[PDB]
């Protein structure tokens, strides 16, 4: 049998709903994305996503094993504001292959919120242990000891840490291209000189985010074919693209985010009490999305806050990839005209028509200066039409007021003149992880 990791609510006649723990037999594998499944508990079958399930009795199986997340993201879902103190999750480790670690919620009246983390190391005789005192021969029998009694850890092991549920691949087993009718439109998002993006319902069932576009804004052949290439972009950084309506006008059916885009999130109330750490934990995240792009040898061609959007968790995800290639309209090919988003584009993309990488790492500076700012427009004093001149000759904008001059700084590389000596998203995802600096242990005794 499998298990189920997480409840799923049925989108089709085809699959099948189940609860978290429910017995499964897969009963046809020969796929990837979508198993045919056979309940053990209702008798029911159909179609399920293959990521919400594991074998029984694997340690996947296990609901506080997290298998290969970076403790970084870890962090990210133990901190949140509703996890009791020795709340966990078991994950490999970074630092040592073929080694886990339990990381746990902590709360000191000193430091208030923290999370501490253990590595578990195995014996090679084959036992797996935290402190030498105290061995297990599995990580559940280790879980177990340490779910009644502390010992030395910095609290008894509570409440496995919480998570959403996964992406599955696509809609439902072969939906990609779409019929029209299956889209019901419900409240509009956004409208833009393309098109607009509204919040909507696929197959009666299914929450979804729909942009569409003008008629006569891109062939649907170009579309078709550069969708392929955005359906492959598989990344937790970036907002994953559904399906697709090809014939005009055109639908891109996405990932609906639930807090919209980071742009509005800055602004007003919403953003009154962000703080520099969690302004720079946004920016990491972007970066490391965009080193996802990077490792793909792909362009995104329209980073900006507006095209970055906000989930649960304050996690953000690149919104967006593709389509700004595909536009059709004569001025914005010239990289001009009121559509055209000059103020985030490199000097040598607007001029020469040279996008790539290291103008997204221009145009990701640029975004710092939104995120410390609360979101205010780039060049300030300037229209469009004059911003192009004044970089050309040297001009970037000056250190943000109550902005601090080392993250400064790291605009200032991204705007280089030469492209080249632009840094990598590699480098800047590391840089804004590692910006506050602990002396503090990584592991412990
Ligand atoms: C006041 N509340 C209204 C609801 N909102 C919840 C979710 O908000 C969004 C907004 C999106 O787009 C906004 C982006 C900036 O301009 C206004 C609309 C979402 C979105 N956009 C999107 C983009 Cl940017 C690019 C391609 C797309 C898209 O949809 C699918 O195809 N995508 C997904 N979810 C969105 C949720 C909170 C505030």
């Amino acid at each position: 049998t499998f298990v189920a990791l997480y409840d799923y609510e049925s989108r089709t006649e085809t699959d099948l709903s189940f609860k978290k723990g429910e017995r499964l037999q897969i009963v046809n594998n020969t796929e990837g994305d979508w198993w045919l499944a056979h309940s053990l508990s209702t008798g029911q079958t159909g179609y399920i996503p293959s990521n919400y399930v594991a074998p029984s009795d694997s340690i996947q199986a296990e609901e506080w094993y997290f298998g290969k997340i970076t403790r970084r993201e870890s962090e990210r879902l133990l901190l949140n504001a509703e996890n009791p103190r020795g709340t966990f999750l078991v994950r490999e480790s970074e630092t040592t292959k073929g080694a886990y670690c339990l990381s746990v919620s902590d709360f000191d009246n000193a430091k208030g919120l923290n999370v501490k983390h253990y590595k578990i190391r195995k014996l090679d005789s084959g036992g797996f242990y935290i402190t030498s005192r105290t061995q297990f021969n599995s990580l559940q029998q280790l879980v177990a000891y340490y779910s009644k009694h502390a010992d030395g850890l910095c609290h008894r092991l509570t409440t496995v840490c919480p998570t959403s549920k996964p992406q599955t691949q696509g809609l439902a087993k072969d939906a990609w291209e779409i019929p029209r009718e299956s889209l019901r439109l419900e409240v509009k998002l956004g409208q833009g000189c393309f098109g607009e993006v509204w919040m909507g319902t696929w197959n009666g069932t299914t929450r979804v985010a729909i942009k569409t576009l003008k008629p006569g804004t891109m062939s649907p052949e170009a579309f078709l074919q550069e969708a392929q290439v955005m359906k492959k972009l598989r990344h937790e950084k970036l907002v994953q693209l559904y399906a697709v309506v090809s014939e005009e006008p055109i639908y891109i059916v996405t990932e609906y985010m639930s807090k919209g885009s980071l742009l509005d999130f800055l602004k007003g109330e919403t953003g009154k009490y962000l703080r520099l750490p969690q302004l720079v934990d946004m920016a990491a995240q972007i970066a490391s999305g965009m080193a996802y792009v990077e490792r793909m040898n792909y362009v995104h061609r329209d980073l900006r806050a507006a095209n970055i959007l906000v989930g649960e968790n304050l996690v953000c995800k690149v919104a967006d990839f593709g389509l700004a290639r595909l536009i059709e309209d004569n001025e914005y090919t010239a990289r001009q005209g009121a559509k055209f988003p000059i103020k985030w584009t490199a000097p040598e993309a607007a001029l020469y028509g040279r996008f790539t990488i290291k103008s997204d790492v221009w145009s990701f500076g640029i975004l710092l200066t939104e995120l410390t700012t609360k979101g205010r427009v780039p060049y300030p004093g300037m229209v469009n039409r004059e911003v192009l001149d004044q970089v050309e000759r040297g001009y970037r904008m000056p250190c943000p007021p109550e902005c601090p001059e080392s993250l400064h700084d790291l605009m200032c590389q991204c705007w280089r003149k030469e492209p080249e000596e632009r840094p990598t998203f590699e480098y800047l995802q590391a840089f804004l992880e590692d910006y506050f600096t602990s002396t503090e242990p990584q592991y412990q005794p």
